[PDB]
Formats: structure tokens, sequence, C-alpha cells
């Protein structure tokens, strides 16, 4: 249950580097140190994380790699609209491994994801999309939404209008993105 | 110097299939089907053309795989403006292979394409940006540009504003790129 150090951020760059060389994604010396790994700010990052590649964004358009260690999570969201900003829509699609997206609508039975007890008041939609290599969805703005890799990790495509992390609402009232 | 049959539409289908599949890019078999072919109405597939899938296109982003066997060609064209539309703006990243883009400004000396005589009237800009895989560039709306693919193909990933192929300006007043 450790703060976020520079050689654990290291580590963990260095096992996304290792997982998209070994789905074929090629990326440059400048990108492999670049790699954004946050955990949220809840201190477990093999838990509650994500390693992410941005290829691009500006105010048109956005895409990104989202490299998830075995079982790792992304805490529910949304990307809510801004001024007179909608909100990011995004497009993922799974690039290798498997993930477990939830979104909004009736409750999936036997869901696959696995959330640690004291965290479950902060998974409230549970209607679950199973993304597996080259399978995509799109998620409208404002949409509540979170995802966890299956048991060998996932590595998921973003396509996206404009990201502004800092902007995310977080159900979790722990959550610091940056 | 052939009309594009069905049979050299699929055929050029499944070429661009085993390209993806041995850059180790996942496809549905939905996606195989939908594969684009264009030999931009010029008869000449394996000279001037592109194997395109459309991961997503609506009007907030677009994201596209372009396929090219070796030595194709994309013919010269901008995206413009239409109505209140500032035309596209695109991204490109060299997954495999290499490809040589060509775009506004001084010409490059010793440039890498090999363009038909019967079609050089139908290159103007010569600025060369030679792409490897993991590398991009981003050309701004209403910006002449064309490519073409090494030796041994490419495959270009597109990150763009939203794409409206039927509305794009050719230099070369053969093509028809539908
Ligand atoms: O903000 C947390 C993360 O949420 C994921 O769903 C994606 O939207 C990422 O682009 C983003 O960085
Ligand atoms: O229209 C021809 C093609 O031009 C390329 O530069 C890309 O912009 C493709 O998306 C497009 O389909
Ligand atoms: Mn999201
Ligand atoms: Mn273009």
């Amino acid at each position: 249950h450790m703060m976020l150090t520079k050689e654990l951020v290291k580590e963990a760059r260095e096992k996304a580097i290792r997982m998209l060389e070994k789905a074929c994604i090629a990326i440059t010396d400048e990108e492999k140190e670049k790699i954004e790994v946050t955990d949220f700010g809840l201190g477990v990052l093999y838990t509650f994380g994500l390693e992410i590649l941005v290829y691009v964004n500006n105010e048109r358009y956005c895409a990104k790699e989202l490299v998830m260690f075995p079982r790792q999570i992304c805490p529910e969201h949304r990307h809510p609209p801004i001024g007179s900003y909608l909100g990011k829509q995004e497009t993922f699609r799974c690039r290798w491994g498997e993930v477990y997206l939830y979104v909004p609508g009736t409750p999936t039975p036997n869901p696959r994801a696995r959330i640690p007890e004291e965290k479950k008041r902060y998974f409230t939609v549970w209607h679950e999309i199973v993304l597996r290599p080259g399978e995509q969805y799109t998620i409208p703005p404002n949409t509540l939404h979170w995802f966890q890799a299956g048991d060998e990790g996932a590595i998921v495509s973003e396509f996206s209008s404009q990201s502004i992390d800092e902007k995310d609402i977080f159900t979790d009232p722990n959550v610091k993105r940056i």
C-alpha cells in the first residue's frame, strides 16, 4: 500500500514497454520515456492503475494506448461536459489480452471483474461488455464506466474526442487523477 | 491496366488481411469483409491504391488502418473545408514497414519515391517525411500530400478529425475516390 515512487514508476513503465513490444506495437525511445503511470492516487498501482501512451491529443481528436497489467482496474469515472465542450466520447478497441468494461444498464449476472471489498461502494455501473482482441465499444460523454483487465492484462486503444484528464469525475472520492 | 473486379478486390483484401495479421493487428471477421480496396479509379491498383480498415468515423473523431502493398502510392490530395467544417486534420503513425510522405515545403533532394512518368505531372509537393514504425506526422487541413510505401509495403494508422472521403480534392483529374 505504497506511495508512487520514481522506482515504482520506472518498473511499471518498463513492464508496459515489454507488453507493447510483445504485442508488436512499435514505440519510439521518446515515447518510452513519456508513458504515463498513474495509481489514481490510491497507492496500490497493481490493483488500481493504468499505464498510458498518448499518441496524439488536440482539440479535434485524441488517440492513446492504455496498457493494463493483470487484473489492473481503472476506477469508475465519467468525462463530463466542461463549458461548451460536450465531454469526451471515446471508442475502446482491445488490441491484446482481454478487458471487462462496465457501463450503465441492466446488471450482468456472473460479472468477470473482481473488486476489493473496501472499494465495492465505488462501482455503481454493472452492465458488462467483454472485449477480446479486435473488439470495440463506444462510450458517450458523461457516462460512468470502469474496466478491469483479465488475468494476462490487456492493451486497449482509445480513439476519442479531445482528452482533458484533469476534468474527469471519479466516483471514488479518494482518486486524484494526476 | 485493369478495371477493379470482384476478384481483384478479394485478392487485395486477403493480402491486406495477411499483412495486418503478420503485424499482430487483430481484426474481426466482420472487419475482414469491410476492408475497402480502392484503385482511385486509375485501373492499376498495385501502383495507385490503398486498402483501408475504418475503425471508427464520426463527427468528433476518426481512426483508420491504411494498408499499402510494396510501393503502392496514394495519389496527391487535400482534405478541404466544406461549409463550416475546417477540413480533416490527420496524424499518420507508421506501424509496420515504411512510408514516404510528401507535404508542401522545400523539395527534398534524392527523394525515395518512384512515380510513373505518365503521372509525374500530378505530384506537386516534394518535401519528404520518411516514417518508420512508431513514427508520426500531422497534416493540417487543406494541405496537399501523398505517400508511397517502401519495398515491403506499409501499414499506417490514421488518427483524425471526421473523414469525408467523397469530398477530398485530388490533383490528378482522373481520380475517382469511390
Ligand atoms: O482519466 C482516466 C482514464 O480514463 C480511461 O477511460 C480513458 O478515458 C483514459 O484516456 C483516461 O486517462
Ligand atoms: O481519400 C484518400 C485517403 O487519403 C489518405 O491520406 C487518408 O486521408 C485516408 O483516410 C483517405 O481515405
Ligand atoms: Mn474513459
Ligand atoms: Mn490524407
